[PDB]
């Protein structure tokens, strides 16, 4: 029962921007991971959950940079983050992005932070690209507490993410060398049984197929704002856009089990 906004929309979702003013900061001290940037709703009409992004192996923020805004708009705290090193394995990013969210709820209860009152700690949910990607499954099934989930090009030696519980949306890159699609993505998303869950296929793409500048920011943007929005708020008002195959001659493979 966390509402914020009106009914959505395609069109609202697909839209550059949602209904919310977005300011942001970048952390003074970030306590555990590289740096982080703050994007926050000034407007959003009560508390809302917080959402940590990693980006990829050797890759900096602006890499994932775009849905800081994007997903703030629409009604939650999102930093994103670089890590310690840019070589850092998944288990680091994980350990790492949840430093992030950690320090978010810190700020929270800081009185001469932006974010001051803004955020619903119990509300957490985790993205990020490759080995971002990885981490976030990680951090899922370590803390199944989360909401969400919404990685992109997931990267990790293993593809046996059984353990993942909660709600989990992965976007994948149809000609992707670094994580093939059929011995990366698909197998991660078959492996996951314990869980509402999707997989959407971009066609044509390369390894940064949803990162900052990509040519389906419409479609990946709803997506996953969709996903946040219905899982993060258990919003069924998002549902429609959560569930659906979305239609999109831009979507090569799409599958979903126990949405709703």
């Amino acid at each position: 029962s966390h509402m914020r906004g009106p009914d959505p929309t395609a069109a609202s979702l697909e839209a550059s921007a949602g209904p919310f003013t977005v300011r942001s900061f970048t952390v003074s001290r970030p306590s555990g991971y590289g740096a982080g940037t703050v994007y926050y709703p000034t407007n959003a009409g009560g508390t809302v959950g917080a959402i940590a992004i990693v980006p990829g192996y050797t890759a900096r923020q602006s890499s994932i940079k775009w849905w800081g805004p994007r997903l703030a708009s629409h009604g939650f705290v999102v930093i994103t983050i670089d890590t310690n090193s840019t070589l850092d394995q998944p288990e680091s990013r994980s350990s790492q992005q949840m430093a992030a969210l950690e320090q978010v709820a810190s700020l929270n209860g800081t009185s001469s932070s932006p974010i001051y009152g803004k955020v619903d700690t119990a509300r957490m949910g985790v993205m990020g690209w490759s080995m971002g990607g990885g981490g976030s499954l990680i951090s899922a099934c370590n803390n199944p507490s989360l909401k969400a989930a919404v990685v992109q090009a997931p990267w990790h030696s293993s593809t046996n993410f059984s353990c993942v519980t909660v709600p989990t949306l992965i976007f994948a890159c149809e000609n992707d060398s670094i994580a093939p699609v059929n011995s990366s993505a698909l197998p991660i998303y078959d492996s996951m049984s314990e869980n509402a869950k999707q997989f959407l296929e971009i066609c044509g793409g390369s390894h940064s197929c949803a990162n900052t500048g990509n040519s389906d920011q419409a479609l990946i943007g709803k997506k996953g704002v969709a996903w946040m929005k219905r899982f993060m708020d258990n919003d069924t008002r998002y549902s429609t856009f959560a569930c659906e195959n979305p239609n999109s001659t831009r979507v090569c493979d799409f599958r979903t089990a126990n949405c709703s």
